[PDB]
């Protein structure tokens, strides 16, 4: 029952038994806490507690020392001093953005960016709070029972009353009972078993709640400069392939950790890899939250990096298939490939931490946590998607607030930027470097004149409140007959609904914007389904129109993101 301070660090013996996370409060902060909040229940070695028998009393503003023990007004001794006087609570050794953290919901924007421009350990402290709130709503959802098995990709659902249905997307994982993980797609729905398995009748489904493990290590280590490259070692022959990224290797080296804004195309994939040929003796440690992104960092890595010295990390509670080429689970290797979930405890010279704008402050600090390395580089691109906040339902979520590693890209700007698209059309990368890019991105493409837009508002249904629009696939379809090199396209909208709808009348491949991230195609097909604050995110626009290699036609709902596609207007 003795710990530093969360606020200033002071030794204590005083805890708040009122917030979920039960954080150590210094008498000086643990006083400003039980003055201003409805959090009253102070712990040390015993809960300050009326000690009189049957006496319920516990807020610690109404508790008095009567001697080693504690007594309310009606209980106290003649002989007693109050616990709280003279701004402390009386423990061993003797705010206002704590106290936000640790009473709010998580259910505004607000919260997010308070748990953001705070204090170092109070990141840490919202982090743990919110992941823990985050956590105990999962428990709220309706059990899900299987009534009947139509097929070995499809059945009906029957669910628990008097409690909420969760959302049946790709985010949504379920656990069959430990008969493994299963996802769901929508009185007939599609189902997605992680091991292939006889779907019994009387089984259930429920969202399993993984306890909240606290954190322990800055969301980022403090800053270093160094004079020279500290600790790694320069090759004097590094191929004319990699020479672009010479000066910004040699930033890496230093100082402890570096930041790169990386646009859609522009070789973050290829600059990550690239350090490991500059420093071609250096340990690295590859990690993102996904395993897509670190999947996409091993097809990389195989291309220039030797196979012998490279290892994907896959943790025995597999849940999508990963990379294969490498040797599995060899934590020694010079070359490690880790989901931030599975990394093991181990050093490194250079940690790359990848996708950067998916990352939460719990992912930022795991990863310091478990990792000691000379230096940290953030790769991704604030202007991309978020990780999504489950429990966040009011205000939008700005880059700047994104994570600790966002906030410095948009408050002192990242220490290197990858300035020049090489994926798309000069019409797509025009558009985003006005919209996003603040007129800093450039086009290595041409024009493609295959990148076009109409503006067809359509007609908008809902399952439940994923969004649908049918005349917008229409027009699609009849863009389509007329088209025939999109035959091949890949079709994206913002809302699985959509998506489901344009798989079944258009045949064309599906993916949803926040699924499209870090993937690009020849042509792509989006339609905007609605105008939402969701739909108009301009960071997800930009993530959508940027997959394009060739051509994109776009179906917008907005007139504001209509009219700055820098597209040729279709009619009809
Ligand atoms: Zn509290
Ligand atoms: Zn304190
Ligand atoms: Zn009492």
């Amino acid at each position: 029952a003795v710990g530093a301070c969360v606020l200033c660090n002071s030794q204590t013996s005083l805890r708040c038994g009122a917030c979920i996370r039960r954080p150590f409060l210094c008498c000086k902060c643990c006083y400003d806490h039980v003055i201003s909040t409805s959090h009253k229940l102070v712990l040390s070695v015993n809960p300050y507690v009326c000690n009189a028998p049957g006496c319920d009393v516990t807020d610690v503003t109404q508790l008095y020392l009567g001697g080693m023990s504690y007594y309310c007004k009606s209980h106290k001794p003649p002989i007693s001093f109050p616990l709280c006087a003279n701004g402390q609570v009386f423990g061993l050794y003797k705010v206002t953005d704590f106290n936000a953290i640790a009473t709010c919901d998580w259910t505004n924007a607000g919260d997010y960016i308070l748990a953001n421009t705070c204090t170092e350990r109070l990141k840490l402290f919202a982090a743990e709070t919110l992941k823990a709130t985050e956590e105990t709503f999962k428990l709220s959802y309706g059990i899900a029972t299987v009534r009947e098995v139509l097929s070995d990709r499809e059945l009906h659902l029957s669910w628990e009353v008097g409690k909420p249905r969760p959302p049946l997307n790709r985010n949504y994982v379920f656990t069959g009972y430990q008969i493994g993980e299963y996802t769901f797609e929508k009185d007939a729905v599609v189902y997605r078993g992680t091991t292939t398995y006889k779907l019994n009748v009387g089984d259930y489904f429920v969202l399993t709640s993984h306890t909240v493990m606290p954190l322990s290590a800055p969301t980022l280590v403090p800053q270093e400069h160094y004079v020279r490259i500290t600790g790694l070692y320069p090759t004097l022959n590094i191929s004319d392939e990699f020479s672009s990224n010479v000066a910004n290797y040699q930033k890496v080296g230093m100082q402890k950790y570096s930041t790169l804004q990386g646009p859609p195309g522009t070789g973050k994939s290829h600059f990550a890899i690239g350090l490991a040929l500059y420093y071609p003796s250096a340990r690295i440690v590859y990690t993102a939250c996904s395993h897509a992104a670190v999947d996409a960092l091993c097809e990389k890595a195989l291309k220039y990096l030797p196979i012998d010295k490279c290892s994907r990390i896959i943790p025995a509670r597999a849940r999508v298939e990963c990379f294969d080429k490498f040797k599995v689970n060899s934590t020694l290797e010079q070359y490690v490939f880790c989901t931030v979930n599975a990394l093991p405890e181990t050093t490194a010279d250079i940690v790359v931490f990848d996708e950067i704008s998916m990352a939460t402050n719990y992912d930022l600090s795991v990863v310091n946590a478990r990792l000691r390395a000379k230096h940290y580089v953030y790769i991704g691109d604030p202007a991309q998607l978020p990780a999504p906040r489950t429990l966040l339902t009011k205000g939008t979520l700005e880059p700047e607030y994104f994570n600790s590693v966002c906030r410095l890209m948009k408050t002192i700007g990242p220490d290197m930027f990858l300035g020049t698209c090489r994926r798309c059309p000069a019409e797509i990368v025009d558009t985003v470097s006005a919209l996003v890019y603040d007129n800093k991105l450039k086009a290595h493409k041409d024009k493609s004149a295959q990148c076009f837009k109409m503006f067809y508002k359509g007609v908008i249904t809902h399952d439940v409140s994923s969004a649908i629009n049918r005349p917008q696939i229409g027009v699609v379809r009849e863009f389509l007959t007329r088209n025939p090199a999109w035959r091949k396209a890949v079709f994206i909208s913002p809302y699985n609904s959509q998506n489901a709808v344009a798989s079944k009348i258009l045949g064309l491949p599906t993916q949803t914007v926040d699924s499209s991230q870090g993937s690009e195609y020849d042509y792509v097909i989006f339609t905007q389904t609605t105008e939402t604050a969701h739909s108009c995110n301009v960071n997800r626009f930009n993530v959508a129109i940027t997959r394009a290699k060739v051509g994109i036609l776009c179906i917008m709902s907005d007139r504001d993101l209509y009219d700055k596609l820098q597209f040729t207007s279709l009619e009809i």
